[PDB]
């Protein structure tokens, strides 16, 4: 016998192929690798349920190749299957509004993104991906599923696996419009003289080296190969923030100084992420666990601070 039903298949669930699928077949051996909402149904045949219903397939033709590049902007045949892998287990965590914003309840070694999403909810970035622009503003409504499993997917990353935050921005920070973004540095040895630097995109909004923003503009101690202590410091800053990095430290976060912070407790990529954000006062927040305080003292590794425009005043 032949029985069928009607499904929708797709690569970024915008465009919807109307496809008529025979029940004695399996999902794989009519289309490929195929999924619903994140599982993998390859070796599953369809059900009277599934009529209707909107199933993720591998980009197999040339029209599906060119939805999927315009959508996730990446052509890495394993993305679609990284991404569908994540979703089926980012699906079943916990978003919890937790100080008016999304955050993560902790599950799979998560910490790192719940404080990665955090941050980007304070900080103001324009993704390029459709893709994460539309998986981003489900995330801000609280529905930040789509948004988590498509991190993991862009970073390589499979749930479980702790990730460094400053390396995860750094990647979405690459599929972000940091175009304009535009960084002087004024680098003076008392004996070689001065060298001006100037950086553009992510590498005007990312240092690795002091938390301090204030020390960056007053300057930092570096290694010339003079053999003598040369100072580096931030001559003008054109962007919409900077995120300020480094091996985690004892800190004090002082209330209005900065926008949020990156706490690491542990030891070298078996650690644990908690988000501090400066609001009416400091909130530690520990995915769904909130706590609140005056002062702060920390074993801190990134700060991210809002700016416009800044230009020193040394000479
Ligand atoms: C969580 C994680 C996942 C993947 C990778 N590759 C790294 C990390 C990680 O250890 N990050 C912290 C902040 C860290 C960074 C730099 C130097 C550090 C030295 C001592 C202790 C922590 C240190
Ligand atoms: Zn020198």
């Amino acid at each position: 016998e032949v029985r069928t039903i009607k499904v929708f298949t797709t690569v970024d669930n915008i465009n919807l192929h109307t496809q008529v699928v025979d029940m004695s077949m399996t999902y794989g051996q009519q289309f490929g690798p195929t999924y619903l909402d994140g599982a993998d149904v390859t070796k599953i045949k369809p059900h009277n349920s599934h009529e209707g219903k909107t199933f993720y397939v591998l980009p197999n033709d040339d029209t599906l190749r060119v939805e999927a590049f315009e959508y996730y902007h990446t052509t890495d045949p394993s993305f679609l299957g990284r991404y569908m892998s994540a979703l089926n287990h980012t699906k079943k965590w916990k978003y919890p509004q937790v100080n008016g914003l999304t955050s993560i309840k902790w599950a799979d070694n998560n910490c790192y993104l719940a404080t990665a999403l955090l941050t980007l909810q304070q900080i103001e970035l324009k993704f390029n991906p459709p893709a994460l622009q539309d998986a981003y503003y489900r995330a801000r409504a609280g529905e930040a599923a789509n948004f988590c499993a498509l991190i993991l997917a862009y970073c390589n990353k499979t749930v479980g696996e702790l990730g460094d935050v400053r390396e995860t921005m750094s990647y979405l920070f690459q599929h972000a419009n940091l175009d304009s973004c535009k960084r002087v540095l004024n680098v003076v040895c008392k004996t070689c003289g001065q060298q001006q630097t100037t950086l553009k995109g992510v590498e005007a909004v990312m240092y690795m080296g002091t938390l301090s923003y204030e020390q960056f503009k007053k300057g930092v101690q570096i290694p010339c190969t003079c053999g003598k202590q040369a100072t580096k410091y931030l001559v003008q800053q054109e962007s919409p923030f900077v995120m300020m990095s480094a091996p985690p430290a004892q800190y004090e976060l002082k209330h209005g100084t900065f926008t949020c912070a990156s706490e690491y407790t542990g030891n070298y990529q078996c650690g644990h992420y908690k988000h501090i954000t400066s609001k009416e006062t400091l909130y530690c927040i520990d995915g769904a666990l909130l706590t609140k305080s005056s002062e702060y003292k920390g074993p801190i590794t990134d700060v991210f601070y809002k700016e416009n425009s800044y230009t020193t005043t040394i000479k």
